[PDB]
């Protein structure tokens, strides 16, 4: 899984911003595949849900293009050799109206960079907020 969680939510739920960490991605041993493997142009981002559907918004940043990679295992060693973790921040939100449980911050694929991304989601195995005890 791909570990992540707010730590604060401030301002209001269309008009908000959140304190992020991206703890921790575990091996990918499961033989996933990269859900955007031959689009035109995908990329790997830090993005929140900005939507009751739980599409993307304008991403804190963008970590590395994955069009070409075929696995999540692939993924994730792109998503390594571009940054370290704790991956930490702040982002704002600015948009639909939210709950707690609708804010999530992670890592998303996408087909744009930057701007709101409504074909952005998060990637496979991505634990938001909470995770198991
Ligand atoms: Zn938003």
């Amino acid at each position: 899984s791909i570990f992540s969680y707010i730590t604060e939510s401030t301002g209001t739920p269309s008009n908000a911003t959140y304190t992020y960490v991206i703890e921790r991605w575990d091996p990918e041993t499961s033989g996933i595949l990269n859900p955007c493997y031959g689009w035109p142009v995908c990329y790997v981002t830090v993005n929140h849900k900005h939507t009751v559907n739980g599409t993307g918004g304008n991403p804190a940043f963008q970590i590395a293009r994955i069009e070409k990679l075929r696995t999540l295992a692939e993924v994730r060693d792109v998503v390594l050799k571009n940054r370290s973790f704790p991956i930490e921040g702040q982002t704002t939100h600015r948009g639909p109206s939210l709950n707690s449980n609708q804010e999530c911050v992670g890592l998303f694929y996408q087909p744009n960079s930057s701007g709101i991304s409504p074909r952005g989601k998060l990637l496979p195995g991505s634990l938001c907020g909470a995770h198991h005890h």
